[PDB]
């Protein structure tokens, strides 16, 4: 019958065999496998989203975007397996290139040198430059979706929340303050904040803004950035959120070099421009790439961009979204 892993059906044979559990997100279970047709190792993510409108959104968005992106620092989709009829389709298997680990797992075991922080940071921004050039926001960057192979190549993954320029997630320590405040008008700078948070974690092997909920999270951010300036306050669109922040006790800014006393000063300069409360003043991806911290790797001629930008699913019921997912995956079926 179907192949099985940890008591879960992984029906991807006969082409894909030798499944080995890797890990699990909040939505997908991921295995390595062997592709007997191309004679290569792959990863396969199983998702079962059709009972939940929000899971269907995640699935459709990830498939749609990843199939149009092609970049060394972004995971590609090789193949997609699902049932030959929509009525039988309950699971979707997304076949991707196999990576060895992710930044979350690496940081649990290793303290990175500065040269490795620069390289990983550069690869993040190089992928993000292409993403943002397509007018796409990733919106959920975090260490666990920064995949790594043995050659230390880095590929961004997990585009279920991506959108052209929310919902429950397993972590929001990497979310920009405006996400927790304004609740609308999200820009490319929200990704830059997330990258700033990842840079900080690579510098200390600890998350910079942990917190049990949004309120606690904002207190962590404010406890380091200090109370928002007048100009900062004006860039908050929702007046009730602005009044909330006005209600909090005053907080002084903690100098970055007190938090990271041994870090390279160039790294902290870039971190400061990334973890800027005001999204309009936050450094942009191409400016970050050209920052002196990254001069060993910066090479605009080898930092490609998308040919052209992309240019809604919240209203669609889950039955409509399942039709759309069936349609989007037909190109991997025989007889399309
Ligand atoms: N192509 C891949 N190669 C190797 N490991 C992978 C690959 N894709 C995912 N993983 C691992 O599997 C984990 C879960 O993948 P992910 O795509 O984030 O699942 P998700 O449930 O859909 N979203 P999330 O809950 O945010 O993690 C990742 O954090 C990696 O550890
Ligand atoms: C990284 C070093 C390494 O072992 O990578 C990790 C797995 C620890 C991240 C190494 O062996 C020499 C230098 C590299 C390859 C590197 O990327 O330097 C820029």
């Amino acid at each position: 019958g179907p192949e099985m892993v940890r008591g879960q059906v992984f029906d991807v044979g006969p082409r894909y065999t030798n499944l080995s559990y890797i890990g699990e997100g909040a939505y997908g279970m991921v295995c390595s496998a062997y592709d007997n047709v191309n004679k290569v190792r792959v990863a396969i993510k199983k998702i079962s989203p059709f009972e939940h409108q929000t899971y269907c959104q995640r699935t459709l968005r990830e498939i749609k975007i990843l199939l149009r992106f092609r970049h060394e620092n972004i995971i590609g989709i090789n193949d997609i397996i699902r049932a030959p009829t929509i009525e039988q389709m309950k699971d979707v298997y997304i076949v991707q290139d196999l990576m060895e680990t992710d930044l979350y797992k690496l940081l649990k075991t290793q303290h990175l040198s500065n040269d490795h922080i620069c390289y990983f940071l550069y690869q993040i921004l190089r992928g993000l430059k292409y993403i943002h050039s397509a007018n796409v926001l990733h919106r959920d960057l975090k260490p666990s979706n920064l995949l790594l192979n043995t050659t230390c190549d880095l590929k961004i993954c997990d585009f279920g929340l991506a959108r052209v320029a929310t919902e429950y997630v397993a972590t929001r320590w990497y979310r920009a303050p405006e996400i927790m405040l304004n609740s609308k008008g999200y820009t490319k700078s929200i990704d830059i904040w997330s990258v700033g948070c990842i840079l900080a974690e690579m510098l200390s092997n600890r998350p910079i803004f942990p917190g049990k909920h949004y309120l606690d999270q904002l207190n962590h951010i404010l406890g380091i950035l200090g109370s928002p300036s007048q100009e900062d306050l004006n860039c908050i669109i929702n007046l009730k959120a602005r009044n909330y922040l006005l209600s909090l006790p005053h907080k002084n800014k903690v100098p970055w070099n007190r938090l990271f006393p041994n870090a390279d000063s160039k790294a902290l300069d870039l971190l400061d421009k990334m973890l800027t409360f005001n999204p309009h003043k936050r450094i942009e991806v191409e400016q970050a790439l050209a920052h002196p911290y990254l001069e060993q790797y910066y090479d605009p001629s080898d930092e490609p961009i998308a040919e052209a930008p992309f240019k809604e699913l919240d209203d669609l019921p889950k039955e409509k979204l399942k039709e759309l997912i069936f349609e989007e995956t037909a190109r991997f079926q025989p007889g399309y």
